[PDB]
């Protein structure tokens, strides 16, 4: 109801910074939340490929 982003994955996220991987949907990160801006979203299910590529969880290798 508040998606002001265009490119895929990169969606509006108030607290950015770290994220999750295809092995750690949740990475331990203190109060290191980046300012509000379009970026990846772990709470939704986006993971960063080993190449640091923010992509849906299903967009993972085999």
């Amino acid at each position: 109801e508040a998606e002001k982003c265009t490119k895929p994955n990169e969606q509006w996220t108030k607290c950015g910074g770290c994220e999750g991987t295809c092995a750690q949907k949740i990475v331990p990160c203190t109060r290191e939340c980046k300012p509000p801006r379009c970026e990846c979203i772990a709470s939704a299910g986006f993971v960063r490929d080993a190449q640091g590529n923010c992509i849906k969880f299903e967009d993972c290798p085999k």
